[PDB]
C-alpha cells in the first residue's frame, strides 16, 4: 500500500485504488497501474521533474529503505494476475531489490523529489511505475 500526495491530488497504484478513488476519479491508465483521484485537503509531497536513475524506495516488507539504480521507463512484459491479463506496461522502471506484492505503493525518491511508486517485482527485482512525466499534477 502508499500513496502520492501532491496539491489537490492522491495518486495510487490503479490495482489497489478504493471506491473513494474511483468517486473521485481525475485519470486512469490501466498500461501504467495508476489511478489518480481529487482531495480537498493539500498534498505533503513534491514531484521531481529530472532524468535521476538513482534513487531510495521504501520497502513495506522489510520497514526499510534501499537505495537502487533504475532503467528509463520502458515497456515491459508482466505476466498475468489477479489483478490484469498478461500484458506490456508502459512507463515502468526496473531495479535490482527487494519486492512482495504487498510493497506496490512505496515511494521511490532522488534528491529532486517523488518519481514514482512500487508496481511490479519477484526474485530480486522491483519496478516503479513513474510519475515525472505528469506534468499536471503540478498545477
Ligand atoms: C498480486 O499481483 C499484484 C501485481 C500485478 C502487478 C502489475 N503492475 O501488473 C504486478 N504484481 C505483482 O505482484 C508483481 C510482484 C510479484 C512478486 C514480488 C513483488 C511484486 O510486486 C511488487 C501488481
Ligand atoms: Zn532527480
Amino acid at each position: 500500500s502508499g500513496a502520492i500526495y501532491v496539491g489537490n491530488y492522491r495518486v495510487v497504484n490503479r490495482h489497489l485504488a478504493t471506491h473513494n478513488d474511483w468517486a473521485n476519479l481525475v485519470w486512469e491508465d490501466s498500461s501504467r497501474d495508476l489511478l489518480v483521484s481529487s482531495t480537498t485537503a493539500q498534498g505533503c509531497d513534491t514531484i521531481a521533474r529530472c532524468d535521476c536513475q538513482t534513487g531510495v524506495y521504501y520497502c513495506s516488507s522489510r520497514r526499510k529503505h534501499y537505495p537502487v539504480s533504475f532503467s528509463k521507463p520502458s515497456l515491459i512484459f508482466v505476466e498475468a494476475s489477479e489483478y490484469y491479463p498478461a500484458r506490456y506496461q508502459s512507463h515502468l522502471m526496473l531495479a535490482v531489490g527487494h519486492s512482495e506484492p504487498g510493497d506496490c505503493g512505496g515511494i521511490l525518491r532522488c534528491q529532486h523529489g517523488v518519481v514514482g511508486i512500487v508496481s511490479t517485482g519477484g526474485n530480486g527485482l522491483v519496478g516503479f511505475a513513474d510519475v515525472r512525466d505528469l506534468l499536471w499534477l503540478d498545477e
